[PDB]
């Protein structure tokens, strides 16, 4: 019931308490844990992943009701051995995602250090999944702008809570791409592209999202809802921004857009957005001198969007094209 190697991981059936020791995952291997239902997995050392040619995920854990106790240990993806300024758009192969977490349970207090590109993929789930106190430290990817597409959390799942986490990276802090009942609370995001829903693709539906109590600094966007212009049979509905504190934003404080990958222009109509609110505690956003405060670019949006608790300052005014939606309140124009 102690895992000291990739091969040991295959031998944990029957263990209600697994100890995950530190070791290196060699080139051409992956580390896969399928723990017993309700097991506790406790990390007791750091796991380093030698440079590899495999596609990710390089680490996969999948189980029901898992209690993962990280004890502040590290999954080290050796990302600087791959970073080349091009991320997953071109250039060197980047194993991605680095980690994949599936099923349900509670994951606490570990660090992903220097993912090659996207750090943690979440989902699907079979019950509630909570990630609590995880650090995605990709700060080294800021050097010479080599890290890219280093998303902290990419979520395609229902019934997820991500809280008390820290992400230092070069792309979305979180990207919520599909699922219902997702809560992102009391997290700290810096360096990257802010807190995102999307990009929304054909057939994907995000609903009942709560983005509460987070801090975003030194990022390209504060919050975004992005839908691919060409997406159809898709939607975002029921999003509440509450008590977020944001500053140091380079491009847009808020960008709600159905033009992705463009920020604006000929927005699509097949991924309707509804019921997007800034309520509860103040969401205050400070943007840089060349930035835009708020832009909404809807081809198809609906509902009474209560933005009363949003304040955005700095930079210049954006543009509001809200289609059928009526946006009330706030300070940002
Ligand atoms: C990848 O680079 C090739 C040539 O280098 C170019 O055709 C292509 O558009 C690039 N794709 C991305 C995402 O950059
Ligand atoms: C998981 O989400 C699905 C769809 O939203 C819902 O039917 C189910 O009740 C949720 N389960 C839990 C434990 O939250
Ligand atoms: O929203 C998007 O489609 C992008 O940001 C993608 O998300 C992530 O998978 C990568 O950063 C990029 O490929
Ligand atoms: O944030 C975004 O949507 C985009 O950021 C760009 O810098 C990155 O090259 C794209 O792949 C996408 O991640
Ligand atoms: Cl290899």
């Amino acid at each position: 019931c102690t895992v000291k190697s990739v091969d040991d991981a295959k031998d944990i059936a029957g263990c209600s308490a697994v100890t995950l020791n530190g070791f290196t995952v060699p080139a051409g291997n992956t580390l896969v844990l399928n723990p017993d239902k309700g097991a506790t997995v406790t990390m007791a050392g750091d796991i380093t992943f030698a440079k590899t040619t495999l596609d990710g995920p390089l680490f996969t854990i999948d189980g029901t009701g898992i209690n993962f106790v990280g004890a502040d240990h590290i999954f080290d993806g050796n990302g600087a051995l791959y970073w080349d300024g091009k991320g997953t758009n071109n250039g060197t192969h980047k194993p991605h995602p680095f980690l994949k977490i599936k099923g349900s349970g509670t994951y606490k207090k570990f660090e992903v250090l220097n993912s090659p590109a996207q750090a943690i993929s979440v989902g699907p789930t079979d019950a509630h999944l909570t990630l609590d106190g995880i650090t995605v430290d990709d700060f080294a990817g800021d050097t010479k702008n080599l890290g890219h597409n280093t998303d902290g959390f990419d979520v395609s799942a229902n019934n997820v809570t991500i809280q008390n986490c820290i992400v230092k990276n070069q792309d979305d802090c979180i990207a919520i791409n599909d699922g219902n009942n997702i809560r992102f609370e009391n997290n700290q995001c810096s360096g990257g592209h802010g807190i995102s829903i999307g990009s929304i693709a054909t057939g994907k539906h995000v609903s009942n999202v709560v983005i509460k109590g987070n801090t975003v600094t030194r990022s390209m966007y504060g919050v975004r809802i992005k839908a691919q212009r060409t997406a159809t049979s898709a939607s975002v509905s029921g999003v509440t921004y509450d008590a977020n504190t944001i500053s140091g934003i380079a491009k847009y404080g808020v960008l709600i857009s159905q033009s992705y990958p463009d920020d604006v222009g000929n927005p699509g109509t097949g991924a309707p957005f509804s019921d997007v609110n800034f309520t509860g505690g103040a969401t205050t956003i400070k943007v840089n001198n060349a930035a835009t405060r708020v832009t909404v670019e809807c081809g198809n949006c609906s509902g009474n969007w209560n933005w009363s608790q949003l304040t955005v300052t700095g930079g210049k005014a954006g543009t509001i094209k809200s289609d059928k939606a009526k946006i009330t309140g706030g300070q940002y124009l």
